[PDB]
């Protein structure tokens, strides 16, 4: 990650967008932070708090992490935008093409205990997004 984010900083940036435009386009805000195009990448369109309060739920395994039991998964389907990248042999970031993929899945989060450069007001963050399902 950029070292000027903490985990749930960069998380949010990642993961979190109500409303993105197209891939292609919407990509480019976190690419820009990147020395090569990220490959796949899920915008859940919601807020950040919302994500917070689903690592109150119960812990679980994460699906792509099975030695980690820090995850959580969401009780309703939420809207998505995934993105592919089409082009991966893209050698800088200067011209990633995605593919969109809309969506409405659950999602699972790992969470921890925050960075001392984190907010105050969540102690407990996102730091992952582990998988949709």
């Amino acid at each position: 990650r950029p070292p000027q984010f903490t985990r749930a900083q960069w998380f949010a940036i990642q993961h979190i967008s109500l409303n993105p435009p197209r891939c292609t386009i919407a990509m480019r805000a976190i690419n820009n932070y990147r020395w090569r195009c990220k490959n796949q990448n899920t915008f859940l369109r919601t807020t950040f708090a919302n994500v917070v309060n689903v690592c109150g739920n119960q812990s679980i395994r994460c699906p792509h992490n099975r030695t980690l039991n820090n995850c959580h998964r969401s009780r309703f389907r939420v809207p998505l935008l995934h993105c592919d990248l089409i082009n991966p042999g893209a050698q800088n970031i200067s011209n990633c093409r995605y593919a969109d993929r809309p969506g409405r899945r659950f999602y699972v989060v790992a969470c921890d205990n925050r960075d001392p450069r984190d907010s105050p007001r969540y102690p407990v963050v996102p730091v992952h997004l582990d998988t949709t399902i």
